[PDB]
């Protein structure tokens, strides 16, 4: 939980530097669409996105390749990307189609609030 | 209740002066991008727009910019905007992005039934 | 249901005639846009399209002047439109936007079963 | 279930031959749309696509004409289409639209199981 | 419901007749709602004439449901109340048929949709 | 419950008053729950002087609906608890009327709005 | 549930065989349902031969589940009905081991999926 | 429970111990829950050292609500259960005081969040 995550950092929201988006379905082809072209569309960018992956129940090539593009617009714009929640298979999908990679294997977390503790503890550390 | 407040008006329709729109969840990216579409598109556009802000759980810059955005879309089109049920932290957020000031904090309600009276009571002087 | 209805008229099937189309909720705006689109886009067009407006909580001016372009947009390709389901808060505003005018107030029904019966009568009467 | 098939082969993931897509509800036009361009967009393309009918309870010659495009579009670019899960009357109309000759009769199955089983013994079968 | 608006109209009606109770089972697991109903029908000092049991949200059907269901309308008949059927889908009308519960309750009650168990009802109460 | 919200602040309230009490009819089937909420309250040592039945949950009655609701009604009559309904639809407040139910709980006590219903128990609250 | 329509099918069946029973405890707090099934399977005069017990919906399971669910199997067994466990999480498989329920039901009757289960059970009946 | 999953690895563990048992109120009408759960705590053999009550739920309580939920805390602290408070909203959290539910459980028992009372249990179980 957000809340308690934020708490423990003496933070009541979410910090300016810190943004949070998660896959709608197996089928995130048309909000990811939307997403990239809001970040890509915005003037100013945070400096973390943690994508939140626990409502994705598998992924295809075509999810792949979405997601795929949809972090490499995010780098190109110096977006930090953290992953997390994936379930034990998409886990296994994203190490074979090189995306753990692509983030950084310190940078995908079993469970959100790996992710979003980490993601506060590297902001403060600025 | 939308019911109860047209009644304490002596309507059973909502006035066409009057439109409401709420933001579907954290991710309202793509039903804000169509609305405000719409906005800028039909010939007739309310006096007032009352945006429910009930379903959004966080905001991060994204979204800020996004609804910044949105709000300054639809003032030069005339329309004034009501804001109604942010959390208790989502209100911190748009008072700290500048929300609160551009829609002006008499026009920001905790809860949906008092943006509606005041809508109805200002529609009515007149 | 469609089914009882059907069966009704010896069918197990919808017609080729017939199209049905449900307004997603009060924000019906991007998918009444994409059905705008299909319906202008498919070489073939239904003879008679029945719109149930059962899950429409509410319609302030944004959702009548879509929803009159739409119904334009389908009476221009030679398609006859009926409505059912309005509650009996948008019933008061289809009349009171002209809407019901546009369809024809014998083409507007209380519920989905009397227009689908309606439709596949008119269907069989050729 | 897509666990207990993909053991059945010895696996884990789906493999990159293989896609799914589903069809949202009965109005799967604005689904349908992006999938058509994230298909005809990446890369790579999987060799076989399922398309889930599960949750399509009818099908008017709107979504006849939608479907049949799609797939024309999934089929230009060599990718062999299997259809599931359509109900008693989706897959009356499926034949009688010429959907089941287009995909050909054998890559229609009553259930999803029976689709996913037959398209990872294909791929296997190479 | 708008499948009983409409039939209601049909026949010069708003609400449901005294005459005519609808029950639904919800899911597969319809033990405890049954057991529940079963005692209200019991309790009440005025049973309907026709009760409609919904099975449209049955999905399947064990032994165990069997035996509830076929002891529930045992207790409904005892008190005089006829029971109609309907919504089963495809494999719970086999079953249905199989385990003697079409015979418990008549062929001639057993509705592939609810909308014509409410139609032949409603008749049949405007007859009496 | 926003409109719970706002009525409470409109009488300077963040919380319910300990004299009032809502419960909702979910469904057609709320006879279990029924069962359960009569038996809480004739356990229960302390009563509210107010109760709030919401009934915009409830799509039709029959009359094995109308005997529980009667039943439940007066078990709270009997422990002085005054009792407001709304939010039946346009059918169920036939029902109700034709039933003797608004009579049971006087016509006064009857609101079409939830909000209605708790302006004036709030309002009846404070006047005491 | 298609999964169960694929597996009866490729054992040339429609429907489920008398023999065969399916309950699914539904999330964590299924106390209340686990209590009336086993009244159920106490009360009816016949019994199936296998019963699945589908634990998919079940998140996390703490001593009083536990307690609970070797209670529940306790009173299938002593009427003879053999229990199959299917679809525990990653930790509810642990605990299921940790507490003595795999042991209680045999390692053999235990499906990490509701297929396999199925599958196992139709061929049992099928040899029987 | 992706919360229960980060605080138990967190612990070292991947299951619930044995000592530490979560229950959840559902929705505003939890009379008929509390009432099988009391009944399970009072019939189980072998009782946790801690409980969990959730209170995420539950959107507003009056005297019915609270004297149900008093009843059930003074069952389980007879058996020697410590019982820890989460989640109860701005409101509820204000009426747990006044009717003296904080009082019944200790101040220092009552967490604005699961995770804060999850981790406290958790750390609690390990001193002992």
């Amino acid at each position: 939980e957000m809340s308690y995550e934020l708490a423990q950092h003496g933070r009541s929201t979410l910090p300016r530097e810190l943004a949070v988006y998660a896959l709608e379905g197996p089928f995130f082809f048309a909000a990811a669409e939307t997403f990239e072209r809001v970040m890509g569309s915005i003037q100013e960018t945070p400096q973390i996105l943690i994508l939140r992956l626990k409502w994705v129940p598998f992924m295809d090539i075509t999810g792949i390749q979405t997601l795929e593009e949809m972090i490499q617009s995010f780098h190109k714009r110096g977006i930090k990307v953290l992953i997390s929640g994936a379930n034990s298979r998409v886990s296994q999908k994203l190490v074979k189609a090189g995306i753990v990679k692509l983030v950084g294997e310190q940078n995908v977390y079993p469970v959100f609030e790996g992710a979003l503790s980490a993601a506060l503890t590297e902001i403060e550390a600025q």
